[PDB]
């Protein structure tokens, strides 16, 4: 990796090589006390304007549960790119950790999910790839859902995406937004057969064919019961929309009240690195 700098204004927590933030580095950010994660970009040709597209639209992105973006830094060695590092682990790590989620707490969950899911689409341009099956969570009491949208198994997958040569990318997320729900009230994901999971044929079988059965002992309101079948609809043009699901009954009980640098600055550093 690149060595330490700003030493001055962060402090060098530890030097990561493998997870959710690629190869990086943890740093304590010293004033607003706060820890940070860093990417590196080495200098050379390595800078062309795909990673500036990236650094300026994760630049754009500004949501409690979206990964935001900090700050551009040049090192003579590369790029340093500096963002929000979410420490509380991945959320499928609390599900499993916790067996399956109460039903409340999956709604408080699904509702920061839903929220920053919407916020990135009325963002999209080309409908990014937000990875769905891996979001992360802060760390607190309440731990707060953040979106992974950085750049630098087939239970996700909606029914259209292998099915249909043009399929709208809203809907299909919409489906991995379904089976993040399914999973935080099961336990495990919707089309698994048990009998032999690992297995593939049979689990692209039953998307294909929406066949799910949540088990007797999960016991859940008829309105959350609801929801779920109008998000595993086969069919895209009629699967539910992220503004109906705001506008579901299981989804408003308990609805919370709430559901940087210069564009310039940032131009100028990324010209740098290009040398
Ligand atoms: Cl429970």
């Amino acid at each position: 990796l690149p060595i330490m700098h700003d030493s001055d204004r962060y402090e060098l927590v530890k030097d990561i090589g493998a997870g959710n933030f690629g190869v990086a580095r943890l740093m304590r950010d010293k004033q607003a006390n706060e820890l940070v994660a860093v990417k590196y970009i080495e200098r050379g040709e390595k800078i062309d304007e795909n990673v500036k597209r990236e650094i300026i639209n994760h630049r754009s992105l500004r949501h409690p549960n979206i990964v935001r973006f900090k700050e551009v830094i040049l090192t003579p060695t590369h790029l340093a790119i500096v963002m929000e590092y979410a420490s509380g682990g991945e959320l499928f790590e609390r599900i499993c950790n916790a067996g399956r989620f109460s039903e409340d707490e999956a709604r408080f969950f699904f509702q920061q999910l839903i929220s920053g899911v919407s916020y990135a689409h009325a963002m999209q341009v080309a409908h990014r790839d937000l990875k769905l099956e891996n979001t992360l969570l802060d760390g607190s009491p309440a731990p707060r859902l953040k979106i992974a949208d950085f750049g630098y198994t087939p239970a996700y997958i909606a029914p259209e995406v292998l099915l249909k040569k043009e399929y709208d990318g809203k809907v299909a997320d919409v489906w991995s937004c379904g089976v993040t729900l399914y999973v935080m009230l099961v336990g495990a994901y919707p089309f698994e057969d048990p009998e032999e999971p690992k297995n593939f044929r049979k689990t692209i079988h039953r998307i294909l064919n929406v066949q799910y059965a949540i088990p007797d002992y999960v016991h859940i309101s008829p309105e959350c019961r609801h929801l779920i079948s109008r998000i595993f609809v086969a069919d895209p043009a009629k699967r539910i929309s992220i503004p109906e699901i705001r506008n579901h009954e299981w989804f408003l009980k308990n609805l919370p009240a709430d559901l940087g640098q210069s564009i310039e600055e940032i131009m100028q550093i990324i010209a740098e690195a290009t040398v």
